């Protein structure tokens, strides 16, 4: 009937109370984290805001980088479980999630219930990464974040071979030496990252709804290039800070249930 | 009896006349390629020092860029078959061919008869070639070529995680930040390209005799790391020029035979 959940980084702390599994009855945040007040000065506001004794709370789950450090608590679940577990919550029905990292690119298969089923990670190659934008547009001297609106008025397209991250390095400045367009230019690389996560997606399987995640899903141009290439709708939902804690209030409710 | 084969690049013409596919008879090298006097020139002088006549050549193959271009030949072989069959020539019992080019690298198996018989390239990846290896030199400001000999002298082995390029490419300034030992250094670049290749290798197949060619191959310090790590002796010959033309006397040999 009430659970909480804790999220516990290096630098922040978050926590969340969840009646009956439906609804946020408290948040809040501190930018303090793992070995100092933070975690303690966010109790406090939970139980001051809400009037609740211990006794109340019938499970506490906790994740995040300091998890393991904090006792007074019923499980530790990962933040990868749990982060993606909150944002079903967020968007009901999701069951594909895809983050785009700065250095990684991982899709996620979830339940029913938003719960994590299987995942793809890649790690290892620059290419269909964070990455691999910052590199292109150190090229052509532009920013990283003014990036996604320049592509907007494409006419033609730059089409490229290179998949490798270096290689490519080279075919922009043979298509910048020719002076094409730069929406053009900036189309097609959106196109190389997009192709590159599309075949995770592809091992992995569709199944809406599908929401993108991360840093990178806010280039407005590699979510279009992304949804032609994948052919399916994708949403980009604006996800708040206590999203992990969410989900763990969440772990943190499939176990008090299970109880009884 | 008595063969030819020729070989016709874009910025040169090559040929080799070859008595019983045992004897070099006679060979030439004209500065001059495909659509040039350049072939003409070769034949007076191949012509011209043995003087033998037209009859007397039983069978004549031709191989190259321009090997399309050019009619009075009994047959086009491709240049990857025919230099292979030419190195072999030089290192008899040769059964594994390791090329590490610019932008690439192929193993290939060969023949009881030094015969191609499948091969593995890697032209997608800039890791576990040529330019991985421009790329790191940049960084720590050195000459390519300088690169194998500073690498005899290590003591240590700085050891990497990073198998892409890109990534790679800072994990080098970390390690140069803290100011390690170059010969440290070069040695654990030197053993990423080897693990690189060395699973193509692995692929494949290894068996003896094992040549290394190419460009790189004359980097002491590769050619060791990629010994180490297939766990065979390698030979780094010297191969010349006409080496493609004499694959080439050596196909139009096989078929002279088969005529009887
Ligand atoms: S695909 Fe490996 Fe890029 S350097
Ligand atoms: S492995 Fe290097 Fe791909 S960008």
């Amino acid at each position: 009937m009430y659970t909480m959940g804790l999220d516990i980084g290096s630098t922040a702390s978050k926590g969340v109370i969840l009646k009956n599994g439906e609804d946020i009855v408290a948040s809040e945040t501190i930018s303090s984290g793992t070995g100092t007040t933070g975690p303690s000065r966010v109790l406090e506001k939970l139980y001051g805001k809400t009037g609740l004794a211990r006794e109340d709370i019938k499970k506490v789950v906790v994740t995040g980088y300091g998890r393991m450090n904090y006792s007074d608590a019923d499980k530790q679940i990962s933040e990868l479980s749990c982060h993606a577990r909150g944002v079903n919550f967020i968007i009901p029905e999701t069951r594909t999630i895809i983050d785009i990292g700065g250095q990684d690119a991982k899709v996620l298969k979830l339940d029913n219930n938003g719960r994590l089923l299987n995942f793809l990670m890649n790690d290892k190659c620059a290419a269909g990464t964070g990455r691999f934008l910052d590199v292109m547009a150190k090229i052509i001297e532009v920013d990283v974040s003014e990036l996604g609106s320049i592509s907007m008025n494409s006419q033609n397209e730059v089409s490229i071979s290179s998949t490798c991250t270096v290689f490519a390095e080279s075919e922009v400045i043979s298509h910048l030496s020719e002076n094409a367009k730069i929406e053009d230019i900036v189309a097609g690389i959106h196109t190389s990252v997009a192709k590159r996560v599309s075949s995770l997606v592809k091992r992995i399987g569709v199944q809406r709804n599908v929401v993108m995640v991360g840093g990178v899903a806010r280039n407005s141009g590699i979510v279009r290039a992304m949804a032609r290439e994948i052919n399916t709708e994708i949403i980009v939902p604006d996800i708040p800070q206590l999203t992990g804690a969410l989900g763990a209030a969440l772990y943190a409710f499939d176990e008090a249930k299970e109880s009884q």
